[PDB]
Formats: structure tokens, C-alpha cells, sequence
């Protein structure tokens, strides 16, 4: 509207707590809500911010822009100003807002705003057109098909791809509701996860070695001597962890606190090491902050992490830069790992391409004893460069071996941790099968009667995405064609028509979402969901800090919390089985008598490990029952780090800062277990693409864009900046292909074809590229392979392809900046 | 719509105007060269106002009829190249024969198959 | 590599006889994968009767035994073993051809003569062939002939938008008005000059689909003296 003023919140405005919807860090925010025709005064005591708008504010006093404001229209028709701004007193972010969280106000639902296209009612593709339908009809069709599939094929005929994460489109209520429905009620094993094509973990190896992947506090980043960032671009992907914790360390602002905790320990200037094939904005910003001499960029060859960590491990062992008393008292398998993982520096250097001097320096900074005698406190942070790297399981084996031998778990200022993606919020029954199933391959091969995508969009984010879409669109078409012949059918007849089409290659597709998305190209049924602020939601961040996001506004139309969508389906299925006189099947669908999301929190998180409870896997553990909504409210955006250790009315929730500080690991014997980590090169499937084609097709995040851009696609600023997925290319490579910024290219290989706009980047190595993943205009995943590790973890960062000029998009040249995103 | 959009087999993407014209004109050309005009079909506005008018009907008509020379053309509201008013015109009475002022001068107005307030 | 051949039989061994064999490259062969059962010597023993391919067996006592008719079990050469019906739209003549038909008078049918082989590579040197067919001929309806003031042994130009060529006039009562038939491929008056560039989806030409006009050049008295223009339709 007017772009040159904002409406201040009144002194008495309602204020609620909200955790950022988006990334792992889980920054704290406040939501101010007040009637549209009121406003605060500029004097500091006459507005809810307590800030003096009678004269210019100084730097750091506030984060406030029009994008952080909105006007909602509630179900009663009344209009309210909202303002969603970062909490200065939250420990996580200390009043920081990323560009992503900063837009939350704009991405709340309003009838005319960026959320205008939110799903408001059930949508049905009635054979040849999109129409609205009732919830009752939708449930009759969806539960009717599930029931028919259960009755004739059993659970193996009902497929899901569902979120398992926290924050918006996840969290403890929602993961329990969906997991109870899929696993305890329907009892299907045909379930994959939003980011990976089977029911598995990103962290099998570290878990099996006894080290759960979120084992420290954000404060540990402040206390470290050295931080490793492995397969990780944290300024862009975990912004406020990097900004509020890492950088203060590099700047010297935490030195006092280290020295206060450890009186007889030297603390040199902190340093940072990045293991990343690509020179990222994170590397550039670290060098601007700390200087070139305190940053090591180990620009490894794609896929060579295992060789790197085996060379480092070998070296620190030969140097004696390990903790022998620690190994002897608290570990198993060391002697074996020394032999299996042996690799010289020279061999390491040849495979990784990192010079020997740099391998030695990384080891010197990180593991060689300080003058005062203690080992450096070296926090090892890693993310998708190695989780989606060359053999997830083996890389983690290699890394954790180095970490364990050097005692970099369980000491303050250390940890070998995931940086995280989404926030975490997992409470589920056990997976009901005994094998890992590659769901996408099964669908491509023609299995399944019904597939539900639930708070994900694998059209944009599957590995080998082109194969997936081809198949799903075709299978979807069979069902649409069958529906076409119907006229005047009952719901029960239509269920029969669709079921028969699925015996002929068809697949009924449902999407449970905020938005239509690309899934609308194949879906027959879409159901409207609610996000945080339209519901209460609990989740935890990368240091296990659980918070409550408070409901403050109504959802669009009849949109519902995902846990209540799950209850709705369960209760429909129960009624159908009751009506068919099948008491035993009906009973499988008990336990969803839920009126509000809090019911799901009580039934799941708060029952875990309790007497007479079913088996429940929960990140809250067996003290989860000590957390209630009311107690979380009293904690504020500081919440509690899980697991909770005690609670009483006078001291509130008290939790756990760092894991493993007594040297008891999560194994049978309480020791940490070393593992062999063989170097086998690239997988043959990937090596064949590399042999045939010119460019390494690296892929991942951009700071400004969130995920599949489900909100950002409607944001005019976002679309003006990034109208099309971009591909960073070396300028010399660009000149060879006669392309420059704003040209469009085709990117292709044996797995597929996609498009991108060219973004010349001086820092990209010749023969390498970097494409934005997951986007709405040019899907990167078309050119990823089908290859996965032993646990069906994809090598999403492992693919090669060729690049062909399409043409110059003059409009992009006129409107998009192709200037450097690496700050100097 | 702000730019050419292409369904590149399995996804919507942007494309350039030059590429779009290479693909679109290239197909028309191939069809003309091998099948003649009968291979190129249109359904096109013939009306006025937004999405029509004298500039636009001429541009499209010249393209379809004088240049491509295709007869495979229908109209926005009817599935052939025809008129709503064949009979009245053949009887010698073009269908827009008065002024709005005539509705002010009438003794009686008939409204036939018509809901004019709406 | 692979052309160390001293005689043609070497090429038979390297090609036909390797089709479908172990260690063989991909080979498309009308002999199929039992081609190796055929050798020169075995063909000699078969004589001019040979063997109908594919060969089903061989032994010294029974010789080559082959295949008389295909598809007698109802198994066709498709993925499923069934024969597949196909849509067949009627779209009239191709535009390119229809345009010549609209502009010009005569259907310029073309093809074979019994006595003449192909492009007459031998026959052009044969004095009997050259006496009988010194120039490509064009069968024309006699009424059409009278209208153009031509008879047997006159020379005409045949032309359209694609080209121009020449033929000697051969009045034929059985030719329909507006239609003609010219000898194709010949050494004196090439018919193909007036065929169009139009092809089907797989670049198969409509060689029999062209129209043109016909113009008298003159009377070749020598052809009138030496060439029969009598009827080639026996009754
Ligand atoms: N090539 C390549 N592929 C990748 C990756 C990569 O690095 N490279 N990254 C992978 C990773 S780490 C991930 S996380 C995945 C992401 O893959 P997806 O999970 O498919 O992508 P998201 O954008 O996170 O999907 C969120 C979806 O849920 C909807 N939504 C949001 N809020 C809610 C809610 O409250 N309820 C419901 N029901 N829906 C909601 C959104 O509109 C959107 O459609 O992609 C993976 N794919
Ligand atoms: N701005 C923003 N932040 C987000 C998200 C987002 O969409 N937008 N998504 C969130 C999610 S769900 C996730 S999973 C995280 C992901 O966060 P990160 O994993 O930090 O981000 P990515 O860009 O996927 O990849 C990290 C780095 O891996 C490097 N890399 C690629 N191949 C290899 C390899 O073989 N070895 C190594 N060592 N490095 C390699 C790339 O060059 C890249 O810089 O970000 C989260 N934060
Ligand atoms: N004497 C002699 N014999 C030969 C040859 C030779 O040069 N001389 N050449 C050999 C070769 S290589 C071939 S391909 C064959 C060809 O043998 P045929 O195809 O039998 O012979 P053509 O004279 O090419 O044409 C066959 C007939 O097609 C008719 N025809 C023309 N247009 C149409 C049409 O639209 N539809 C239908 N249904 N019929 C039409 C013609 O009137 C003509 O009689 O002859 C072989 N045998
Ligand atoms: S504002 Fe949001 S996107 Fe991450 S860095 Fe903070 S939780
Ligand atoms: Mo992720
Ligand atoms: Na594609
Ligand atoms: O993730």
C-alpha cells in the first residue's frame, strides 16, 4: 500500500510468541495484533515496541519494515494489524531476523496479500476440471479408497510421502498425528520422508556409533577454538546461528567467557575451516570478518570427504594428536579403524586435490595440543554437502572417527553436529516394516493404488525428479480418464471406478498442503492445511530448544492443522469399518478423538515412555510429559533445551545443554564406536555421468529463497530478483558457451533435462556449476541420479551434465542483478 | 503473463521471445511446408474492446488469412468461421442498425433472449 | 578394422553369417539369427531352389530346411505378439501436389515398361532397345492428343512448377482423359524433373503424385519411321 510509513502497535497491543516458521535455528519472534483502526504513538511509552520514533533510531535498535507487517481478516470479518518482529531477549537470535523469517508477516494468510492463493477448501479434479468439494465428500472418497485398498491389497497399496520435520508444516503435534495415522492405524510401510525416498535417517552412522546428531548448544559455537563447517553454507542456510554465535567468536567477543570458564587454558583467536568444493558467501564473509589467515577453505574435489577425513584421522593418530585416555575409557574399535582407514597425506591430497600443507594446517589448528596442554575445542558442524554426499553412511563413519579420537564430543566448545535444515519436531510410533523401501522406484514401477504427498512437493525435490514426474503424471492421467466416463455416480461407485483404474496402471494422488503447487498438475484431491500462528505448534531448533508458537489468527477458510486432518481421516475410516461391521479394523482407528492440536501433543510427546503407553519414538524422550503448553508459554521464546531434567512451579522447566559430557554414549555398552570407512571413489552411476558430460552440477540453497518457494513464488520482490532458478558458472566457461548473466541454458544428462538462468560467478571453478535446488521455475532435481547409499540416502550433490544456450532473456538482463553474492 | 512460458515436457519454465518464435513459427513453417495451411488451427477473438478491436482483429486476420492462409479458424464464442446474424444480414438488415437514442424514442421495447440490466 | 577381405565370401561370413551370433556386433539381416547355417557350398547343393528364409534347420542328409509362410501361428512381430490396427485418416492430396493439380492439366503418372530395366544402364547400349524406345514415352489419351495436335512419335515438353522434361508421344486408347503415363528413370527424357519434393512422415516420396502441362515440340520423323506406337494391351 503506501511504502513510506508503518502503523505502530499500541502500547496495549496483544503480544504472542512465535518461533520462525522456517530454518533449524528457530529464532524467536513476537506477534503484535491490534484492531486495524488503532495505532501506537511515536513516544516510546505509547507504542508496544518501547522505541522512540520521534527522531531517527540508531543502528541495531530495531528490525522493522513493511514486509514485517500485515492486516489480517478473521473469520468474524474483523480486520487486525499484525507486526511480526524478532525478540531482542531470545537467546537464539538476540533480536536478529533473517530475510526469510523477516517476511513471516507478509506470508501470513490474507485475502489480498502474498497468501491469497492459500487452499481454503477441499479441491477435486473431477476428471476434466478443478472444482471445490466438501470435507465430507473428500473424506468419503479418500478414506473410501484407503479402505478398499486395505480390504483387497492390504496396507502395501497405500503410499505416503510425508514431512518428518519441525516448524511450519511439521512439529510434535503434526508428526505424531501423521505417524499414528500411517503407522498405528493404516499400518502401511509404504512411506517415505519429505527429503528422502525411504523411511530412514540422515544420520544412521553417527547414531549407530552412539552420537545423536544434535549433541551440543549454540553456546558451544561461542566457546570453540576452531569451527569446521563441512558440506555447509551457514550464512545462507543457518543465518542467525552463524551471525549471533559463530561470528562473535571469530571477532573475539566471546574470549572473556572462555577464559572465565577455563582459567588455565590458552584461547587463541578463533579460526574456521570450511570443507566445501565451492567458494561460498559463507567463506567470503568469514574472511572479511576474521581475515584470510584465520579461514581455511578446503576446496575438495566433489565427493572426496571420506578421503579427506581418513587422511586427517591417519595423520592425527601418527602425530599422537588424539586423546588416548578418552579412547581407552569410552570407545571401541579404534585399533581397527586405524588400519581400515589408513591413508597418507600424499594420497589424501591426490584424491581431494587439497595441498598437503593445507591438510597439515587444518590438523595443526584443530587437533595439535595448545600450549597450556589441552586439545583445541573443535566443533565439527556438517550438513547436506555430506548428508547428500558420496555415500552418506561412509562419510559420517570417517568424520565421527576423527571426532571421537580427538575427544570433540562431550566437551564444551565442541560437538560433531548437524547444522540442520528445518526445525525438529519428531514424535512417532515405530515404522511398521522390517525393510527400507525405495518409494519413488516403486511408484515409477507401477506400485500403489493411492499416494499422498503431505506437506512436501517431490515434483520439485525428489532425486531423479524427471523420472518421478513422468511416471506420476502418466499414472494420474489413467485415473482422470477413468473418472471421465462417470456421470451421476455415488461416491462409492466412484471409489470403484478409481480403484479399477489403479489396476490398470493408475494412481490416485492426494496433496495435503498450504497451496496448489506443481503437485496440482497430477493431483486428484487437495486438502487445506494450517501453519503456525493459525494453530499452536511445538518444535525445537538445532540445540534441542523446544518452544511453543502461539495461535493468534484464524486459518483461511476451512484449513486445518495437519494433526487434525489426520484425526479426520482416522475417524472417517473408523466410521466406515464400524458401518461394515468390522469391529477389529474399526479399533485400529481409535485414539483420534481430538478437538485441538494440544490433544495431539498430550497423546504423543507427553505420553512417550509413560506407563501403559504404546511404543513411541520422541525427541522429547521419556520426560516429555513435564512439558505443557502453559509451561512453554512461561518459558517464552527461550523455551527449554531437551531433554527436560526437572520441573517445578518455582524454577520452571530445566533442561540439558550438551550431550555426552560424562562419556556415556547411546550404545549397548555406553562407549562410542569407531567404524571402518573405505574409499571407493564415486558410485558407478555418478562416475558414468562424469565420464560422459562436462560440468559438475552442484546444487543447494540461496539465502533469500525458502525451499520450494511455495510462499516466495507469490512475492513480487522475490520474483523480480530470482524470476528463474539460476546456475552459477565460471566466467571462462561462460565465454566458451557464449553466455552471460540473464541468458537461459538447458542443463541435461542421461537422467533428465531442465533450465536455468546463467549467473556468472568468478569464484566458481572451471568445469563446476551451482544451481538453485527445488525451485518453481527450472527444477534442478531433473538431473540428479537415482543412486543412493546402503540406507537409500541420495547423492543429490553428485551429478554431472552438459549445458546448452537457449537464448538471451532481455527482461532478466534489465531487472535481475548478476552482481557478486560473495561479500568483500 | 509477463514473458513467454514453455511446458518443457514435464515442467513450466520461462523462455525467451526469440526461442518462443523459433519454436512456434518453426512448427507453423514445417506444417505449411509439408501439410499446407490446413495443418494450422486457431480459435481467435473477432470482437472489440479488451482482447479485440480494430488493430487486433486486423493483425490476427492478416496473419491467419492473408499470410498463413489457413481456413482452420474458429471464433472465440462459436466453433466455425461464421456469423451470429446470417439470416438478418441476408434479409438485408445488419444487426446494429440504430442508436441508443432510439431506445429513448420507442413506444415499446422488446427484449428477446436478453437480460439487459445484467 | 574388420575389412581384411580377399573375396566376396569373406563379406558373407562377416555379415550375414554372424548375425545374432555370440560376440557379434548388432546386425540387421534378412537372414535372421540362423543365417550362419547358410554357406556358399550349401547353397550350391540347394541349386536354384535355394531355401526360403529363415532357415529352421540344417544337416548333411536333409540340406537347408526353411520357412514357407510367416505368421501362421498368429504370433506377429510386436512387443505382445499381436497384430496392431492403426488409424488411417483421409486428408486428400498433399497441398504441394494439389497446387500442381489446380494449376495444370495432366496427371503425370509414371513407372515401368516391361522391356526396359530401370535407368537403362545396359539397355542404352542395346541397338534393339534403342530402336524400340529411343526416347522416354508418355502414354496420352487420343482425344487429348488431338486437342494438342500430337500423334505417336511427336516430341512434347512436360512441365510444372518443379521442372521441365521431354517425351515422345504414345497415344493409348485406355488412358483416361486428363491422365498420362510416362516411363520413369530413362536416359532420354528424365521423368523425375516434374515430381514434387513432398514426402510422408518418414520421407517417402509421392512419386506417383504430380500434375503438369504438355506442349508440342515437334514431329520426330525418324521415330515415326522406326518405332511402333501400336497397343501394348493384349487382346
Ligand atoms: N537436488 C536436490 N534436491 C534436494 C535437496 C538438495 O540439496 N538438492 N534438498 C533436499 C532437502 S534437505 C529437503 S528439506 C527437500 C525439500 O523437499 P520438500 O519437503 O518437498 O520441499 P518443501 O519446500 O520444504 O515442501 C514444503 C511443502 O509443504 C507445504 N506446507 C508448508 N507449510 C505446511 C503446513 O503447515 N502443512 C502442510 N500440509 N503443508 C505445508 C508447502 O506449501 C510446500 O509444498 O528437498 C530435498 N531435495
Ligand atoms: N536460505 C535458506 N536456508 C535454508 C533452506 C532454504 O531453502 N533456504 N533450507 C534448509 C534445509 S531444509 C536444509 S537441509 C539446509 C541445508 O543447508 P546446507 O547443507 O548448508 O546447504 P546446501 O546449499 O544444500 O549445501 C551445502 C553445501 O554443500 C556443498 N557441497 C556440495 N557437494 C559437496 C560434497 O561432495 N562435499 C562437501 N563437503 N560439500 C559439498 C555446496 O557447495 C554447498 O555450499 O538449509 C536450511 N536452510
Ligand atoms: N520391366 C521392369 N520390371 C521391373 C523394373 C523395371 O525397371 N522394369 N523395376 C523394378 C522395381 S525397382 C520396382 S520398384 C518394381 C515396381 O513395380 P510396380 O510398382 O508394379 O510398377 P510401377 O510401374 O512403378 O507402378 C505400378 C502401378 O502403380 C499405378 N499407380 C500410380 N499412381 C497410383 C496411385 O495413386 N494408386 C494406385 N493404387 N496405383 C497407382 C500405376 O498406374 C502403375 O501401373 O518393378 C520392378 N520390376
Ligand atoms: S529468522 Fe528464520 S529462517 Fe532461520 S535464521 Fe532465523 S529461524
Ligand atoms: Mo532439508
Ligand atoms: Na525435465
Ligand atoms: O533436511
Amino acid at each position: 500500500a503506501p511504502n513510506d510509513r508503518i502503523t505502530l502497535p499500541p502500547a496495549n497491543a496483544q503480544r504472542t510468541n512465535m518461533t520462525c516458521h522456517f530454518c533449524i535455528v528457530g529464532c524467536g519472534y513476537h506477534v503484535y495484533k491490534w484492531p486495524e483502526l488503532q495505532e501506537g504513538g511515536r513516544a516510546p511509552e505509547q507504542n508496544a515496541l518501547g522505541l522512540d520514533f520521534r527522531k531517527q533510531l540508531p543502528p541495531l535498535a530495531v528490525t522493522l519494515t513493511p514486509a514485517m507487517t500485515n492486516v489480517v481478516t478473521e473469520h468474524d470479518g474483523r480486520r487486525y494489524d499484525i507486526m511480526v518482529v524478532p525478540d531482542k531477549a531470545c537467546v537464539v537470535n538476540s533480536g536478529l531476523s533473517s530475510t526469510r523469517g523477516g517476511k513471516m508477516a507478509s506470508y501470513m494468510y490474507t485475502p489480498t496479500g502474498d497468501g491469497k492463493q492459500r487452499l481454503k477448501a477441499p479441491r477435486l479434479y473431477a476428471a476434466d476440471q478443478w472444482v471445490d468439494t466438501t470435507w465430507d465428500h473428500a473424506m468419503a472418497l479418500y478414506a473410501g479408497l484407503i479402505k478398499k485398498t486395505l480390504d483387497k491389497d492390504g496396507p502395501q497399496g497405500v503410499f505416503f510421502s510425508c514431512f518428518d520435520h519441525g516448524g511450519a508444516g511439521g512439529g510434535f503435534e503434526n508428526t505424531w498425528g501423521t505417524g499414528k495415522l500411517m503407522f498405528s492405524a493404516i499400518q502401511t510401510p509404504m512411506v517415505r520422508i519429505h527429503n528422502r525416498p525411504a523411511y530412514n535417517s540422515e544420520c544412521h552412522a553417527t547414531r549407530e556409533m552412539g552420537i545423536g546428531e544434535l549433541n551440543n548448544a549454540y553456546e558451544d559455537a561461542q566457546l570453540a577454538d576452531v569451527i569446521w563447517s563441512i558440506g555447509n553454507n551457514p550464512y545462507e542456510s543457518q543465518t542467525n546461528y552463524f551471525l549471533n554465535h559463530w561470528l562473535p567468536n571469530l571477532q573475539g567477543a566471546t574470549t572473556s567467557k572462555k577464559k572465565e570458564r577455563f582459567p588455565n587454558e590458552n584461547f587463541p583467536q578463533a579460526r574456521i575451516i570450511f570443507v566445501d568444493p565451492r567458494e561460498t558467501p559463507s567463506v567470503a564473509i568469514a574472511r572479511h570478518v576474521a581475515g584470510n589467515d584465520r579461514v581455511l577453505h578446503l576446496a575438495i574435489e566433489p565427493g572426496t570427504d571420506t578421503a579427506l577425513f581418513n587422511g586427517l584421522f591417519t595423520y592425527v593418530v601418527e602425530q599422537g594428536w588424539i586423546d588416548k585416555p578418552f579412547i581407552e575409557a569410552h570407545t571401541k574399535g579404534f585399533d581397527d579403524a586405524v588400519k581400515t582407514n589408513r591413508l597418507s597425506l600424499d594420497e589424501c591430497s591426490n584424491i581431494t586435490g587439497v595441498p598437503v600443507d593445507m591438510l597439515k594446517r587444518a590438523a595443526e589448528w584443530s587437533y595439535k595440543p595448545k600450549a597450556s596442554g589441552q586439545a583445541p575445542r573443535t566443533m565439527h558442524a556438517y550438513e547436506k554437502g555430506i548428508i547428500w554426499g558420496n555415500d552418506n553412511y561412509v562419510i559420517q563413519s570417517a568424520l565421527l572417527d576423527l571426532v571421537i579420537a580427538t575427544h570433540n564430543v562431550g566437551r564444551r566448545g565442541t560437538g560433531c553436529v548437524r547444522m540442520g535444515g528445518h526445525q525438529e519436531g519428531y514424535t512417532r510410533p515405530p515404522y511398521p516394516g522390517d525393510k527400507k523401501i525405495y518409494i519413488d522406484q516403486e511408484l515409477i514401477k507401477g506400485k500403489g493404488r493411492i499416494m499422498t504427498w503431505w506437506g512436501c512437493n517431490n515434483f520439485q525435490t525428489s532425486n531423479n525428479a524427471q523420472a518421478l514426474r513422468e511416471a506420476i503424471l502418466q499414472r494420474s492421467a489413467i485415473v482422470k480418464q477413468a473418472m471421465q466416463k462417470a456421470r451421476g455416480a455415488t461416491t462409492e461407485e466412484m471409489v470403484d471406478v478409481i480403484y479399477e483404474a489403479t489396476q490398470n496402471g493408475g494412481l490416485f494422488v492426494t496433496s495435503i498442503n498450504l497451496y496448489p503447487t506443481k503437485l496440482a498438475e497430477a493431483a486428484h484431491l487437495m486438502l487445506p492445511a494450517a501453519h503456525p500462528g493459525e494453530m499452536n505448534l511445538t518444535s525445537m531448533n538445532g540445540e534441542r530448544r523446544i518452544r511453543l508458537s502461539e495461535k493468534f489468527m484464524d486459518p483461511p477458510g476451512t484449513a486445518m492443522a495437519d494433526c487434525l486432518i489426520a484425526a479426520r481421516i482416522a475417524n472417517a475410516l473408523r466410521d466406515m469399518y464400524q458401518k461394515d461391521g468390522k469391529a477389529e479394523m474399526a479399533a485400529q482407528f481409535e485414539g483420534f478423538d481430538w478437538k485441538t492440536e494440544e490433544d495431539a501433543f498430550n497423546d504423543g510427546f507427553r505420553r512417550a515412555g509413560q506407563p501403559g503407553a504404546p511404543a513411541i519414538d520422541s525427541q522429547g524422550g521419556s520426560t516429555g510429559h513435564l512439558v505443557t503448553y502453559d509451561r512453554l508459554r512461561k518459558s517464552g521464546n527461550n523455551g527449554v533445551q531437551l531433554p527436560v531434567v526437572s520441573w517445578d512451579e518455582s524454577k520452571g522447566l530445566v533442561g540439558t545443554e550438551m550431550l555426552y559430557t560424562e562419556g556415556k554414549f547411546d550404545t549397548d555398552d555406553g562407549k562410542a564406536h569407531f567404524k571402518p570407512a573405505p574409499w571407493n571413489g564415486l558410485p558407478a552411476t555418478v562416475q558414468q555421468q562424469k565420464d560422459k558430460y562436462r560440468f559438475w552440477l552442484n546444487n543447494g540453497r540461496n539465502n533469500e529463497v525458502w525451499q520450494t518457494a511455495y510462499h516466495d513464488q507469490y512475492n513480487s520482490l522475490m520474483q523480480e530478483r530470482y524470476p528463474m532458478a539460476y546456475i552459477e558458472m565460471n566466467p571462462d566457461d561462460c565465454k566458451q558457451l557464449d553466455v552471460t548473466g540473464g541468458d537461459i541454458v538447458e542443463v541435461y544428462n542421461d537422467f533428465g533435462s531442465t533450465f536455468a538462468m546463467v549467473y556468472p560467478v568468478a569464484e566458481i571453478k572451471r568445469g563446476q556449476t551451482f544451481m538453485l535446488f527445488g525451485y518453481v521455475n527450472g527444477i534442478q532435481g531433473d538431473v540428479t541420479t537415482d543412486w543412493t547409499d546402503r540406507n537409500i540416502i541420495p547423492y543429490y550433490k553428485g551429478t554431472w551434465g552438459d549445458i546448452r544456450k537457449v537464448g538471451s532473456m532481455e527482461e532478466f538482463k534489465r531487472t535481475v542483478s548478476f552482481k557478486s553474492r560473495r561479500f568483500a
